[PDB]
């Protein structure tokens, strides 16, 4: 229901949000002691030093006509009235805190060619001339916050945050150039909430919980204005809820919002318009009481909020605003050159349309706005007011009316205790923080935050994104014999090879067989060594005692032959042991036949002999067991002309097993010389049958049944063991020998032991 | 720049869209004939008739000074300045037909307390009465077009949905409460467009092709203007694009909107406000020629456009002729008008109650009287209504209607037309035989989802808050699942049901009778039986025989018994395990055994050096009966049970095995063997005098070669322990084998010279 008039030649009108919105019950309650009374008092100052400068405007004096918008768009369109009602009159509006209340305003002044600069209103819907085709500003739009905003979370690996924005043209039009940002840095939202005009604390407790829905996202993007910041910060801290803060220019670099919630807002990040300190405005500021200051309406009442007195106790006498710190608002700079660049503008109109008078001129008695706006307030060119020493700044208005992007980046800490905001680095045309001031990001503390939504796979894992959501992924494993191509696909190698360390490599394995050196080897190689050195012990008597007559009794190149069978069954053990080759392979495939043949052809004369005891000389007997012996051979050349003499590396559906080094197949020439043997011990079988006739010295052939018995029990007991465990081949081989042993051993004991019983026991 | 004048005690306001938006270029555009001409014509001829009637302002004659917004605020407000520049005098304000003229309009009358009632204008925020308390309408809010919207968006299962919005106050909140609407019955919005106020022809086609880019939402939500949808038809039209339009009243049922478009519009469903057709507003309308219809300005710029001719051969065209289709919202104007009559009528009657005609306390009438509590009172019959209907005019705490709706399909016959398919007033009614592809026998249904439905056997896992997508996933081949999200074990020894929810205990198993392995030996023990059977009846006979006469003893029948049983244990180890089978195959195994071994213990025993006839048999059924002690002791220790068999690898294998563990049996073959090193002692020992028939080597001979099989078979049993097929085959033919050697070995000569070589 006040105003503040000041007589003049020409009138200029102001806003300002000296009163906050109040209450249901009643229309406007608190004073705004940073935001509202200083900015009418750099107004003020600004007008008194226009009024003494004799090169700005000698000779018209300025008036001044400033209303109060109390945070309300309806209350400000009320009170707007007065700006034209007169079409004294107003040539133009210095106003404008809000976006809301700005609009409003040029919608209507806009109908009456009047002329509007505003000091803080920072909405990019103003920068369309066809719809606000009357306002100008002094500060840049909102388009450049949201890509400072953005470049802020990307430096710090930002990528799963949580946008909360209020109601009007400022919350809404920010958080749209921010997610158009995010989308142009890969980034990704997760929930978003709005904040209404008429909001409780349940509700703020609401969106406190909401936020908390998501865990993974700790980051909060507010586009809020300074009340809803401050009861959205009490609410958290009230709730007990952590989360970090990255908030627009409405928050500022107030310290009234983070007022009695100090833990929760501590380590925010907040961006602010740059910046300097008036020097005089301080000195002007510091110097007012209620006593002198009559002029301005809205002071007692600030005096006794701030000092919490009262005039009717006759006590606020003693309080002054020196004894107490200042803290200047940021943007006293702002309004200052707004006005100052009005009031140049009236002076080009003034130095134009009449040059001939310095007082106000009969053309220029009622001011033209169309004409003033178009050509004098668009181009207008001044070094700023009150700069600071060796700094160079300009006014300027661009194509739109739109001043410069310039902002700086503020952080709250915690002193060595108070509270206090430090400048981490501006942004002019990219960034540039310094992490060294920030607490939460220097090393000594601990890791930077984390907002990401899933965790970075393993290099044995991979990707396979879950379709409608790019920032999140599940991590899969690959088969183990699987290696890692891509990071969202891997394949398995071919068989015989393995994965590298790295995972992205493919590498043959260790090709595996039996050695020497194993007590496997070793102990079948002893066994074998042991029977070799009895054969040539048996054969050293034999040979010695030639000329015996029990030794004469017998034929010696049988004996001869036999005990040379017994070695050469010996020996297999260790040429099966032996590691494969091209030669060895033929030796395996060739001695075991070799041996038996040769055995059992000497068995087979020896009854052959005794039973007919024609062709009995021991010639024809040589000639015999050679033939018998050749027989087998045949039937091993022909194998070795129809298969192939090689080897092969083979691999199993257990793929981890590792590639053996084996014979190639040997399932015919085997079992078919198995008969080139079996026949004939079945024929030296019958033959001693049919031996149990004209006993010799001996022709005890009981012995060489039971030899035979012994063998075919030996043997037919190793096909049960090996179908068992068929795997581990070099552990196969291990009866194969130990079996062959065992026969060969049989039969030397079983030839030999009664002529050394005699040979030992009596002189017979 | 013309404004239409007609005189009058009480003047009311007006503000219809006569002319379109016009380009860059100029102002104005062409003239708008539906939302225009029709509406002003409603106005115009509802005045009248109040202006003629006996019971509504008898005495008051009422005027009206009707504006052109041309379908922009900015030139709406600056008309608008003529309401207020008299603070002649203006009663109430007829108001815009879209929100941002009515929004502006209002914040500028709010000053000076001036009544203000829309038709048409549907946006939600002019229900807050705290920045708009004077304003009203008679038309519902946006509020329930986006419930209707959502459940027609439900009926048919449609889950990826594009939106497309008009910027502005309407077009932004109808897609707020849209989108909260579909995320409350999970209906997901797959990308969101949004259209300015100065588009080119290449933004539309661009949004045309961002539409066109995720392919799986095939069905396009539009919340925007008239000609927004247009052009939007158009650009899809040129590029050959197909999708399935849903569209709130903005596209109502307008000709205009799909005027060359119809390949591209078709099957469209749209939702227009429920109405009806006044009759008199009909001839009316086909009345008006331009040579007397004078009062109106435009009158003649419309006629230029409608029917293509310059004043300067325009008298042979009639409207007559042409058929006319009536507006949907005619009505609403009609009701506006009257309300605001209605209205001025209670106050009249209220405050000057001795005169008809005005009276010296109404001359200025107070703006905020007449709306707390007259404007907001109003109830009467709604004029010129349908002979059977009762629909009634009234506000509620917010000035607003009520809401209901209809809802249009667009289709061919060959000309096209809209058809009428349901109604939304509380609950969704819609008739789907109406609907060309909806009815039956025309095809599937169109579809637009994420992913499509899992398989039987496949479980779908999702990320966290991930409503609408479900990502399939194979369950394990032995599992059973829970619930759709998370597959479970079904239970060791069951498989899943061919269901995929069923689970079936696996069947036991055990060795088929017919595999060749447990046949081989079937054969070989009746062949060993029947041998043995053979042995026992020739010697039984031949009691008399001297070779019979010369052993003298009878621990020979008893080995034979032995051997026999042997046998016919190797035919009860290849059968169906139980409990009874158990304990037989446990005792018969070492019975045979030890019978066997313990009968030459005797003939041992007896050729080694009182010998009697009782003494050897009562030795032998002792040591019988000492193993059998040993058995019985060792079965009673250990309980006979049946299991079954699973393990880390089984893949579906099943068993059923012997509770009794292997190497218990160790002992009792211990005993035995223990027995062998004494029988082959004592026939060690006698290896010189032939007593009878050189009956003592051949003892011998059987004693070393059962030696050779023990040794031989123990460590086959022991190796093959890992493999049951492979060790009961081992152990039949090791038992068999081990009967039939002595059998051979000892009974084959007394056969021999008994049968053969008769010479005793
Ligand atoms: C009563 C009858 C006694 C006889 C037995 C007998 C016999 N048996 C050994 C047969 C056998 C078994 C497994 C093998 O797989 C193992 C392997 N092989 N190469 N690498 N690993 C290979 C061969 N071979 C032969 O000479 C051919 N003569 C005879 S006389
Ligand atoms: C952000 O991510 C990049 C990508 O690896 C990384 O190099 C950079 O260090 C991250 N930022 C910080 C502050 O660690
Ligand atoms: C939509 O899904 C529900 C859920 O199964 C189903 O009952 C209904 O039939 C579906 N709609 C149509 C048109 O089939
Ligand atoms: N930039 C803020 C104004 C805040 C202030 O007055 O400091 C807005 O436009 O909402
Ligand atoms: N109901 C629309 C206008 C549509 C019409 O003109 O009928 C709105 O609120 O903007």
């Amino acid at each position: 229901k006040k105003v503040l008039t000041l007589e003049g030649d020409l009138v200029l009108g102001g806003l300002f949000p000296v009163h906050q919105k109040g209450g249901p019950a009643e229309d406007c309650g608190p004073v705004n002691e940073h935001r509202g009374i200083q900015r009418l008092e750099a107004m003020l100052f600004a007008l008194d030093r226009i009024n003494r400068d004799p090169h700005l405007l000698p000779g018209v004096r300025l008036g001044a006509h400033i209303l109060d918008s109390c945070s309300k768009d309806t209350h400000a369109l009320e009170q707007a009235l007065d700006f034209v009602r007169a079409s004294t009159a107003i040539t133009g509006v210095i106003g404008g805190s809000y976006s809301d209340v700005s609009i409003q305003v040029a919608n209507l002044l806009r109908l009456f060619q009047i002329p509007q600069i505003s000091y803080a209103s920072t909405s990019a819907k103003l920068s369309d001339k066809s719809r606000y085709d009357y306002f100008a500003r002094t500060v840049p739009p909102d388009f450049f916050q949201a890509k400072a905003m953005a470049e802020i979370l990307r430096f710090f690996n930002w990528t799963y945050v949580s946008t909360v924005a209020s109601e009007g043209d400022y919350g809404e039009t920010g958080i749209e150039a921010f997610e158009l940002e995010a989308r142009a840095r890969n980034i990704c939202v997760a929930t978003s909430e709005k904040v209404g005009r008429a909001m409780s604390r349940a509700a703020f407790e609401g969106v406190v919980r909401a936020l908390l829905q998501k865990p993974s996202a700790r980051v909060a993007v507010l586009f809020t204005r300074s009340e809803d910041a401050r009861e959205l910060l009490a609410a958290s801290q009230r709730l007990n809820a952590s989360f970090t803060w990255v908030a627009s220019d409405g928050w500022g670099a107030l310290e009234s919002v983070v007022a009695g919630s100090e833990g929760a807002a501590e380590g925010a990040i907040t961006i602010e318009l740059a910046s300097y300190p008036i020097s005089d405005f301080a000195s002007y500021f510091q110097s007012l009481d209620p006593w002198n200051n009559s002029r301005n309406p809205w002071f007692r009442e600030f005096w006794e909020q701030r000092f919490r007195c009262s005039f009717r106790q006759r006590d606020c006498a003693a309080h002054s605003l020196r004894a107490v710190p200042f803290e200047q608002e940021s943007k006293i700079m702002f309004v200052v050159n707004a006005v100052y660049a009005m009031a140049h503008a009236l002076h080009n109109m003034h130095r134009a349309l009449c040059p001939n008078t310095t007082r106000l001129c009969d053309a220029m008695r009622p001011v033209n706005g169309r004409r003033l706006y178009k050509d004098f307030v668009l181009n207008v060119k001044f070094d700023a007011p009150f700069r600071p020493a060796d700094t160079h700044n300009e006014v300027r208005f661009d194509r739109f009316g739109d001043g410069i992007g310039r902002y700086n980046i503020f952080t709250y800490l915690r002193a060595g205790g108070r509270y206090r905001y430090q400048k981490v680095g501006y942004w002019a045309e990219g960034l540039t923080l310094d992490t060294s001031l920030i607490p939460w990001a220097s090393p000594s503390a601990g890791p930077l935050p984390a907002s990401r939504c899933s965790e970075p796979c393993l290099q044995n894992e991979v990707k396979s994104v879950q379709p409608g959501e790019v920032c999140c992924w599940l991590c899969i494993p690959c088969q183990p014999y699987e290696y890692r191509l891509d990071e969202f696909t891997c394949a398995d190698c071919g068989l015989g090879y393995w994965p590298n360390a790295s995972l992205t490599g493919c590498f043959e394995l260790p090709q595996e067989y039996i050695r020497w050196g194993d007590a496997w080897a070793v102990g079948p190689v002893t066994i074998a060594c042991l029977g070799a050195l009895a054969t040539l012990f048996v054969l050293g008597v034999f040979v010695r005692h030639n000329a015996t007559p029990v030794v004469k009794a017998s034929g010696r190149e049988l004996c001869y032959i036999l005990l040379g069978g017994v070695f050469l069954c010996y020996c297999m053990t260790f040429i099966f042991i032996a590691k494969p080759s091209t030669a060895v392979c033929t030796l395996r495939r060739l001695g075991l036949g070799t041996a038996f043949s040769v055995c059992y052809s000497a068995l087979l004369t020896k009854t052959n002999r005794i039973a007919r005891i024609r062709f009995i000389s021991p010639a024809s007997q040589v000639a015999i067991c050679l033939a018998l012996i050749s027989g087998q051979l045949l039937i091993v050349v022909a194998w070795l002309v129809v298969e192939a003499p090689g080897t092969g590396k083979e691999t199993a559906p257990e793929r981890r097993e590792v590639v053996t080094l084996r014979c190639n197949h040997r399932d015919a020439s085997m079992l078919g010389s198995l008969a080139y043997n079996v026949l004939l011990i079945a024929l030296c079988t019958l033959y001693a049958f049919k031996t149990r006739k004209c006993p010799e010295n001996f022709n005890e052939a009981k012995f060489i049944g039971f030899t035979m018995y012994t063998t075919c029990i030996i043997w037919l007991a190793f096909l049960p063991i090996f179908y068992v465990t068929s795997s581990d081949y070099r552990v196969q081989t291990t009866t194969m020998c130990v079996s062959v042993s065992l026969s060969g051993s049989v039969v030397l004991g079983c030839l030999f032991a009664p002529k050394l019983h005699i040979i030992l026991f009596q002189p017979q």
